[PDB]
Formats: structure tokens, C-alpha cells, sequence
């Protein structure tokens, strides 16, 4: 297992150094998106939470296809403001309820170190 804590202030530095294998060792869900919301990476802990197979969701659009319950001002809207402003770093609670038992989570969205992709981090609450 990888020793990085959910919500660490340098989290994007640590994850920049990891391959696909190491992402699967995190204690929390990790999804990497491009500026359009297409899924670039999706780790095993996130599938454990949502029941999605990471190999099937990679390449799909998070907001249009995989997670329509996040297509809302409070989730997708904050993502789009962050992409546009170049500053994305926010934490909030949310409920995932599309094709799954309604599940309360804490979400941390943050821009990647290179500034051209974006992380969504998820843990149960
Ligand atoms: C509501 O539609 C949320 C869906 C969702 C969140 C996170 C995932 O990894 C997969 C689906």
C-alpha cells in the first residue's frame, strides 16, 4: 500500500510520480480527468466504492456517461470554473447514487502538477 493521506497539500506532487500500479495502492478513490472530463486514470479503490470496472470506464466521459449525478452546479460546475481559472482545489461532500446504493462521500478536486489534467479524489464518510 502507498502512504499518501487523503487531502494532503502536496498530493499532486506525490501522484505525479506514480504509474498505474501505484495508483491502485492508494487508500482512497483516485480519478484523473482531462479538461473535457474524459477519464484518463481510475484506480481500484474507486471501483471498490462504486462497482465500476476501471478498465471499462477509462476513456469515457465522467460527466456525460459515467456519473450523471455529478452533472450539477455543485460538482461539474466547480470543475469547469477550476479548469477555466487555472486554480482548482476544493473539498465537499456529495452523494453518489447512479446505478448504485446511494453512497455518501467526501470529494477533493485538485489540478494536476502539470496543470493540464485534474484529479478527483473520493473517500467514504
Ligand atoms: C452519480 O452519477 C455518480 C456516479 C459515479 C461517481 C464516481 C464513480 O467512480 C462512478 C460513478
Amino acid at each position: 500500500m502507498e502512504h499518501v493521506a487523503f487531502g494532503s497539500e502536496d498530493i499532486e506532487n506525490t501522484l505525479a510520480k506514480m504509474d498505474d500500479g501505484q495508483l491502485d495502492g492508494l487508500a482512497f478513490g483516485a480519478i484523473q480527468l482531462d479538461g473535457d472530463g474524459n477519464i484518463l486514470q481510475y484506480n481500484a479503490a474507486e471501483g471498490d466504492i462504486t462497482g465500476r470496472d476501471p478498465k471499462q470506464v477509462i476513456g469515457k466521459n465522467f460527466f456525460k456517461d459515467v456519473a450523471p449525478c455529478t452533472d450539477s452546479p455543485e460538482f461539474y460546475g466547480k470543475f469547469k470554473e477550476g479548469v477555466a481559472s487555472g486554480n482548482l482545489n476544493t473539498m465537499f461532500e456529495y452523494t453518489f447514487d447512479y446505478q448504485m446504493t446511494p453512497t455518501k462521500v467526501k470529494v477533493h478536486m485538485k489540478k494536476a502538477l502539470s496543470g493540464d489534467s485534474y484529479w478527483v479524489f473520493v473517500k467514504r464518510v
